[PDB]
């Protein structure tokens, strides 16, 4: 079959719904996270800057980027 380049495959990590969203998945330890990948953490929303594997907390090298929170106030 044909190929397709991408980055934020966090969606494929679970399913490929039609809505193309259905609320992004939550931080799941033990799964490679490519650049662009976004996951929910404690009601938050982070995005992996570059290829990296680790839970959200402190990115001294810039492995994550807070884009917002799951539920805005």
């Amino acid at each position: 079959g044909p190929s397709t380049s991408m980055e934020n495959l966090v969606s494929l990590q679970n399913l490929l719904v039609y809505v193309n969203w259905s609320s992004y998945p939550k931080y799941e330890p033990g799964k490679e996270y490519n650049q662009g990948d976004i996951v929910e953490y404690n009601g938050k929303l982070y995005k992996a800057k570059y290829w990296t594997t680790s839970p959200p907390s402190d990115d001294p090298y810039g492995s994550w980027e807070y884009l917002g929170e799951a539920e805005p106030t």
